Parts: C-alpha cells; sequence; structure tokens
C-alpha cells in the first residue's frame, strides 16, 4: 500500500480515490453513411461540381477499398472465419483481429448491401430501412441537412450560379473536413481503434444524432463517449453510391476488480532555505496489490472513477516504487521557481502547509502559527487551533487520523534533479563524463 | 550575463531580446449564458427534440451543479470584527481540496455576493430571445445574457418555417442542437471534473457561445491596448459561479488581468547555427529561450507563454530551473554546452546578428562580390564571422548582404575553442543511453 | 543491412518497407485573400459593425505589415541584394523568404495595379486577369455566407437587426482568425506556413484553393497531407484589407537509395515474464547509412513516406549495433497492460507468443507447445500449414530463413522503463550509485 503520511511530508498529500474500469464486451450496431448528399431537388442547376466531386471522392475512397480487399479475398469458409496468410504478408495481431471482425460483419453486410437501392434514394438526414423483417438499418447522409434547408429553400431567389458556387464550397468544406480522417491518414481501414468521433467526420462530426438515434443503453454513456470508448470500423466503402457501412461497437464498462487509482496532491516544501516540489506521477494505479503506472492522458478521469478504453498500465521503475511506498529519501524533487506553484492543500479536513512561504495564523487565538526551518510542512488541525487563516482564506478544519505528533518528527529528504527536456541530455553527458 | 562570442562560436547566435511580463491584478465582469435557447417564436410543431434535449443537458449540467454544491453548502461569512471578516470553510465537509480549488471557492463566494442579485433576475433571463442582451442588475450595474442558439434559430428556422417541411424542420433543428453538444462534450462534458478552479481560458467558455469569445469580449469591453495578449496568452479566464438546472442558464464571472511587465527580467532568444569540426556538422543542444531576472538565469517553458516581437507573455509565471551545467555553458564554460551531429539537410547554416554574418562557409559556399573571389574556410574554424572590415557585401548562394561592423573581438576569426562532447536527443536514445551507463557502472 | 531474423526474436517483426520521397523543386502561383467581405447589396444594415471590425482587422494586420517592412525596406537591386544592417537579427530561413519576397515584388506591382478590382469583387472565388498572358484568382473571407444567407433574408425580414447576425458572424470568423494570424502570428516573412493554416483566412476551405488553383499531379493528397504546400504573405493592404499569398506547388522527388523500414513490434516471453523491445518502429536507410526519423511529422502511405523537410535524426551508435545483428544491445520493457499485440505476420509467416496466447493449429489437432527458452515460437507450413489462435483460423505459408529457427536461442538485452518520472528516477538513482 502507499504510506501516505511520509509522502506527505514530502509534499504529497492524499487526493480522490478512483475506481479503475476498462472497456470490455462491446456490442455491435451497422450503420450506412452516405458520402454524397442527395441533390435530386436541386439537380436541374446544379453545375458539373458534381461529376468533379465524385471524381475527387474517388480519389479518397478507392485505396480504402483496396485496402479492405487485401482481407476481403483472403477470408472465406473451410467452423470459423478461415485465413490465407500467404495473400496477406504483413499484418498485426490487432490486423488479424480486425478482419476476423469484417468477416464475420461480412455476413450482415451482404444483406445491407441487397437494399443499395434504398441506400441511394434517401434524402433525409436520418433514415429508417428495413434490412430484414425483425431488424433495421439507420442511413446518415452527410450533408443532406445542409441541402434540405439552405440551399433548396434559397434555389430560386439567390442566383442560382451563386447556389452552384455555394453548394461546391460546401462539398469543398466538407471534403476539407473530411481529408483529417479519411484521407491518406487513413492507412489501414481494417482496425477498430478508430473513434466515433473521427467517423463523425463523415457527418459533420456530430456525433451526437449517430449515437442518439443508435440508442443510449446504459448510464455510463458519457463516460464512454469521452473515454473515446465507442469505437467504429468500415466494413464495406462502394464506389458506384459512394456510402460506406460501419459497424458501431457499444461496450460496458467493467469495474475491474481489487483496482483502484490514487491521485497525488503536490505541494511545494521548504528546505535548505530554499522551495522544492517533488516530482512523483500524479495518478498511480494498485491492481491486485501492484503498484504500477498508468498513462492518463488518454484516460478520462471522474470524480470517483478512472475510464479507459484500453488497459493504459505502464511499468513502474523499482525505485519510484520504493518512494511511493515509504523510501522518500529516494523521491527525487525539483527546486521551485515559478512564483505560482501550490503551496497548501486541503486532506481529509486536515491542512497540510508551506507556512514559511506563506502567511499562516490561527483564528481562534489571532496568533500566528510559525515554521520553524527544520520542517517541510505544517498539519494544521483542531488540535492546534480549530480555525486556521491563509490569507484571504478563513478554514475550519477536522481532526487527524494519523500520528498525534506529526509535526515533532522529521525525515530524510532525496536528490535534487531537473525535469527540463535539454536537462536530461546534459545530466546523462556530465554523468557519461564523469565515469569516464 | 551571457557571454555571446563563446556561444557564437559554438553556433548560437544572438537573437532577439524580449520582455517579460505575466498577468496581474484581475478585474471581474458577470454575465449569464443560456446554454438552451428559446425556441418561443417557433415552437408551433418542434416535437419533442426540445424535452430530449432538455434531459441531455439536464445530465451534462447535473455534475457541474453537484461539484459546486460541495463548496456552496460549506462556504459562509465568518462573524465579527476580529479577522477580516470574510468566509468560512467548512474543510471537513470539503475533504479534498488543493490551493488553487481552495482559493476559487473564495472567488466563488465573493461572487455569490453579486449571482444572488444576478439570479433574482431569473424570468428576465429566461425572457431572453436575441444571441446578445443587455439588462439592468441595478440603477448603477449591468449584466449580459448570451443565448448559446439564438443566432442560428433567428436566422434559419424562423424565416424557413414553412417554405419546408416542419417535419424537416424538427430534423434541422435536433441535428443543430447535437451539434451542440458534440461541440461541448471537450470542455462541458465529463472532461470538466473541477468546475470550480477559474484556469479555464474565455475561449473554452465560448464553446457554450459557439466558440465566439470575439463576441463576448468586444460586448465587455477592450478595456486596454494589450488586448490580443491577455487573449492568446491565455491570461482571460472565466470560472462558473452558479448553475442553474430549471432555466438551463449559468453565470460567468469573466477576469480582465493587467500585463504586468516584470523589471530586471528578459526573455533571450538563441539562434543555432551548423558549424563544423572534424570534418562534420554539429548543432549544438541549447534552450531557444533563455529567462534572466535578479542576474538569475533560469529557463522558460515557453510552449505554454506568447513570443511577440518584444515581450514574451504568460499567464502564469513559468519560469523553471535550469541546469548548474548549462549555466556555465551560457556563461563561458562553453566545453559544458552539448552538441547534436546533424543528418539532415534543411538545418539553417547561417544567421546574422547586429549586422554581423556568421556562417559555416565549408558546408555552404561563400564569396564576396567587391573583390570577386571565394571566402575561403579552414578546417579548424568551427564558423566565420563576416564583416565590413572582411569586405561591406558578401554573398551566400543566391542571396546578395550587406553586412555591418562588429563590436566585439576585431581579431574574431583567429581564435578558437574547446567543443564538448556529442549527445543524442531520440526519444529511444535517452533509454539506450541509460543502459549504456548503467551496464559501463556495473 | 537490418538483421530481420535476429530482430524477430526480440518481437521486432520485419514490416513494410516504404520508399522516402521529400519535398523539392516548388512552383509558384499568386492568390489574393480579402479578409474583408463587400457587402454593397446589404450595405442597408451594415449598421455600424463594419467600422469596429475594420479597426480590429488593422489592429490585426498591422503587426504583420511591420515585420514585412524589415525587409520590404531593406532590399533593393545591387540580382536581390539586401541592406543588413538595418534588419540586425535573420535567421536563415528569414533570408531566404526575403529574397524569395524580393522576387515576389515583381508580380506584386502589377497585382496590386489592380486594386480597384481587388476590392470590387462580391463573390467567393473570381477570375482577375493581371497581365494579357497570366490571371488570378481573388478569394473573399465570407462573401458565400453573405451572399447565401445575409442577402437573401434582408427583405425576408425587417432587418430583425441583421447586424447581430453579421456581427457575429464577423467575431466567429475573427476567432477563428486569432489562431493563426493573431499574436501568435510573429515570422509573417518565413514560407513555412501550410495552406490549411493560411485558408483559415478563407473559412478553413483549402481544397477550394487548391482545386481553382488547378493542381495537375497524382501526388497531390500526399503534398496536402504532409504539409508539403506552404504559403508566403508577401504583402499586406491596410485600406482594402487584401493580402497576397504566394502558393508554392512542390513535387515529390524519391531520394535515390533511401527507403524506411517498419518494425511491428510482439510481446515475448523471458524468465516467466512478458516484455516488449524498445526500438524506434520506423528506420530510415539512405545509402546504406541507418537514421531516424520524427515520423509525427511525416504522412505515411501503403508505399511510401512523405516527408516536407528533410526530418532525418542521429541514432545512437549502439542502437545502431542493436539493428545489425547485436541483439542484446536492443532495450526491452516489462508489459504490465493485457492489451500489447502479441502476434503478426511477415510474408505469410506467422511470429506469436504460445505461452501468452494458445496455440492449437487444425492440421495437426493438437496444441502448439512452446518451451520456457524460447521468445517466440515460429509456425510455418513445414510443421502444419493452418494454425488456429482464440477464433481466427489461419493458412500459413514457408519461411525463407533458417529451417531450424525455433531450435536456435539467444542473448536478450536489458530491461527500461520509459516514463519522464521513470527516466528522472534512473538518472537520480545512476548518480547516487556513481557517488
Amino acid at each position: 500500500i502507499l504510506h501516505y503520511e511520509k509522502l506527505s511530508k514530502i509534499g504529497l498529500v492524499k487526493g480522490v480515490t478512483r475506481k479503475y474500469k476498462i472497456k470490455s464486451n462491446p456490442l455491435t450496431k451497422d450503420i450506412v453513411i452516405k458520402m454524397i448528399p442527395n441533390v435530386s431537388n436541386m439537380s436541374q442547376c446544379t453545375g458539373s461540381v458534381m461529376e468533379n466531386y465524385k471524381t475527387r471522392l474517388n480519389g479518397i475512397l478507392t485505396p480504402i477499398k483496396g485496402a479492405l480487399e487485401i482481407y476481403k479475398n483472403n477470408t472465406h469458409d473451410c467452423a470459423g472465419v478461415c485465413m490465407a496468410g500467404v495473400a496477406i504478408g504483413i499484418a498485426t495481431a490487432a490486423q488479424i483481429t480486425a478482419g476476423v471482425a469484417l468477416y464475420e460483419a461480412m455476413k450482415n453486410a451482404d444483406n445491407i448491401n441487397k437494399l443499395k437501392s434504398s441506400i441511394e434514394s434517401t434524402n433525409e438526414a436520418v433514415v429508417k430501412l428495413q434490412e430484414t423483417a425483425e431488424k433495421t438499418v439507420y442511413v446518415f447522409t452527410a450533408l443532406q441537412d445542409y441541402i434540405n434547408t439552405n440551399l433548396v429553400p434559397t434555389i430560386d431567389k439567390i442566383p442560382c450560379k451563386q447556389t452552384e458556387l455555394s453548394l461546391d464550397l460546401a462539398l469543398s468544406k466538407y471534403l476539407s473536413d473530411l481529408l483529417f480522417v479519411f484521407g491518406p491518414n487513413l492507412q489501414d481501414p481494417v482496425s477498430n481503434s478508430m473513434t466515433i468521433q473521427a467517423i463523425s467526420q463523415a457527418f459533420g462530426g456530430n456525433y451526437e444524432t449517430l449515437l442518439r438515434t443508435l440508442g443510449y443503453a446504459t448510464e455510463d454513456f458519457d463516460d464512454l463517449l469521452e473515454s473515446d470508448s465507442i469505437t467504429g470500423q468500415i466494413i464495406y466503402v462502394d464506389l458506384s453510391s459512394y456510402y460506406i457501412i460501419v459497424r458501431v461497437y457499444f461496450p460496458i464498462l467493467t469495474e475491474i476488480q481489487q483496482a483502484y487509482i490514487q491521485e497525488l496532491l503536490p505541494v511545494s516544501f521548504n528546505n535548505d532555505n530554499s522551495e522544492w516540489i517533488s516530482i512523483v506521477p500524479n495518478f498511480i494505479l494498485v491492481r491486485n496489490t501492484l503498484i504500477s503506472n498508468i498513462e492518463i492522458g488518454f484516460c478520462l478521469i471522474t470524480k470517483r472513477s478512472v475510464i479507459c478504453n484500453q488497459d493504459y498500465a505502464t511499468p513502474m521503475t523499482n525505485n519510484m516504487r520504493e518512494c511511493l511506498t515509504g523510501s522518500t529519501e529516494k523521491c527525487p524533487r525539483e527546486l521551485v521557481v515559478s512564483s505560482h506553484v501550490p503551496r497548501f492543500a486541503l486532506s481529509n479536513g486536515v491542512l497540510f502547509a508551506n507556512c514559511i512561504s506563506v502567511t499562516c495564523q490561527c483564528q481562534t487565538t489571532g496568533r500566528a502559527i510559525s515554521q520553524s526551518g527544520e520542517q517541510t510542512l505544517l498539519m494544521i488541525d483542531n488540535t492546534t487551533c480549530p480555525t486556521a487563516v491563509l490569507g484571504n482564506v478563513i478554514i475550519s478544519l477536522g481532526k487527524y487520523l494519523g500520528s498525534v505528533n506529526y509535526n515533532s518528527e522529521g525525515i530524510a529528504i532525496g536528490p535534487p534533479v531537473f525535469t527540463d527536456k535539454v536537462d536530461i541530455s546534459s545530466q546523462i553527458s556530465s554523468m557519461n563524463q564523469s565515469l569516464q
């Protein structure tokens, strides 16, 4: 376990504890995203930009279909998915799993494609088709709302030639928004790591419409969405009607047993007439009594849990482990140069503060609370006095649960470090030169 | 304190010198953003999308008010003339809080004194049907309401309420609200774990108003000539002080600081130039920007700061430490400066400071126009200084340059220096090097 | 030069080989962006918002003119000839950009000669003739929005305070602008600014610009994604509020005897534990010289690596030895996640860690067993053709290297930790050990 008592003397006070949940058990829903809007109502003077748009869109979609055919021509039946590796050549584990999922989805892709004429004839933003007697499919048209709302009503008021330039500019803008996602960046269409946010760029970035039409099956939906846990996969691309069918995955957040997130709040502390701040990861994964880092920038942090669409556990150095579980002499520290570093923090109703670097006094007696040059921070609680003042704040305090003699015992301190990108190279160079 | 001559001979030519300023002394203005639009003029056949959007917005806005109530329930005015007589904090009922979070809590209570008065206007705030509205708060005070989706409704849906089928207007609306929510979730969604703090930029806040912060700031007022600055450096910040789940409108206190230039504090930029040594090209690895204040030399993490032509602007004192060896290197101990071998052919090879030209004439062909002959660099000179004493007009490829006179040593080009050890700065190189030294130590 | 057989043993399965091509030989074209719309049709409800927008845009554009005028005032014919005394601080890129700016003034004079024509444009794209032979296109920022929404609605409503909507539209446009042409912009001289960023003055619609300019290359998408198509500001006008941009359209020139090799990572067992090796995913080989590349800046395709600049960086000598057969110098990292790839296929040949994923090939009708001394188990049609892993049944080809692959062992490198705090902790521990 983490020893929070010695960690608070270093400047790391306990924060919230959070439960770790990962994406798992994903359901499947199939939708149709039509990249080319229906322009039947505006075709009388749509100009020649429709053909140019079609050619440009082929220029984008053709590599996607080409990369899909590599798996399309290598999946068949021999019971289950039967792969042929000679004609594949280069593929990762994720690519092979995506190919198996692709062949699975081909069974419903055939039935969806059986309604090609219905798919092409769609002229609403969200259209319902009866793909079979007991199941339906939704069709989303990329720019159909724009055409029905702005361009179609203004087909005779504004100059149509101007309408021709408008429609064009709209197409262009849609293509420009697409190309960040569906352009040559999409080297591997056989993948399910692509978020619904990116796929919705084929619909104007409006993933809310897609998901709401599909259905908010779970109460953890927002955490799934922000974590981009709702992923998708392209399973069929048509170069004749310019549509792609996407199998959206709707998973459930599975609480990982015997696992939690611990967050530590850094507090600047005083040592040798200077301010220092200790460098440890702000967040720690503890799973089955094993301590390991957690790339968190990708995860989503809530007040009670940390939601990750992948298991982002990353290794911890033994030295960092020891530092977190008591050996504070191994905890590195960096000198403070920012006038705006945190100086106090509230944990469990009790305050740990550096009262030599900040104004520090008590409300119930009016007297100042003095910090010596030997001690790093102060535990202020109702025992010393039940209300403290730190500049403009007046704070009533609660009891402490740890040692009664917290402020009368000192600890050892670690070595100074510098965490700049260039500082790493210089320290390596000097250490190498020192060794030589 | 920086010795420019040895830096130049290594390849760190002089750059511009800029002052250091920080956000300071923030004035406050209070506004409200109604995250729900008034659909009264087009409510005839809006359908049920209004209710569903209501529930979705309630679901998103509920955690914000839940986090705010942790401070609201626990904030109170301490009694009697003994202390500054401000706000008391039920710290045991708060549990977990940082210095910045508590500070924001205090500013939240402070703003409550005005937020109660603005909440008296609840019926007026509901009645707003324009994208910007001004309201009287008192006979000597005013407040602004911004409608999240009023411009779109009033410009497209109301005029086109009959020319198209009403069902189509239903979809369009639904799509518009869903687009709003999708743009919103990046800021006001579950990413917003701490709404109490005031570190959130006005650009992020404007996402609740369609990303149009320029309207927020213009309507409030261009208080100073530095306006673009406090804007880009993320110095203009706002705080949510009251969330209402019945009218779906939040009150935001916008902060307009003033930029205090720090005295005895300037930012120096160094230009790197590839230099020849041991029959190969190298580039030194030093910070491009260095902060020297109170004769003290420290780095700066300028990525979050704004580098204008004359000053470096930061919404926070972003000064960071610098290694002792880097201080000695920038002081003159030039052998402690690291250098990186360059394999790219697109690294700059010459630079101009004070009108004197530093160049690597081994890598790039140099000749002088006045004498019509080549400018030669020998194998033991890292860089060649060219100035009017050398010749008043030299060329480097396709550029004709006229040079001024040097201010330092007259015999610059005849004096050599020591050179440091090579380094490699790839992400995997650091791990590879650390293993090598560890194995060497064992 | 890369020993792929030995790299497979450490988890680096050989992947796709791609061809390296860099930006070179840029053509030049001239466009004019007028960053304020012409509203002569809706001058009725333009109200006063336009004067405030004029002031705001003048304040925005003044530093750009100031930072161009340093080279405007200090360059003259004496080819291109420049005054370095009054310029003072300048980089190689800045000097080259100023030279190109001077070359562009020759056409900039003729372009400015049509100032009245430029300011009279009332569409998003209008064709103008600067000479008897050459033509120029002019792009106005919000003319489409105006002509499609505000113009029709001006008689479809009693103005309904159109100001409120025009003001907001111009405000949103300026909010979009401030990210690129706002304070951030410090060196408008340099030509490293991408056409995507330039199009923010036109609403981010770079596709219209590139289509109207008439691209005529098959590498157009690779040019656009790799940030190869850049622009340069050559003149600013504060009276009509338009700027001239010289768009550079380059061509992809393949670097001879150069290719980039991709390594696919696969977890491997060692000492009853699972590791992943820390080696760059993409490796550039040029004339039998091996160097790294920050491939995040470039674009990766199925058959080529496209960068707008030569992004080669040096590699440690030890890493070079690691990638050339001596596997003991290759660092490895412990795998504390359950979502690391565990198998990969190379040349129809499967590499997998059968300890961590169950293997039972259907042709033999039995499980595939990996000992406690084999990092990866290699399967091909020589052992049994079709293998099954989890839910995939895959048929396999034949290996081309050593037939005795599974029987030979190798040495393994030392563990590493790649977190930034881990690096600092390792540095501190090594320093303390030295002391």
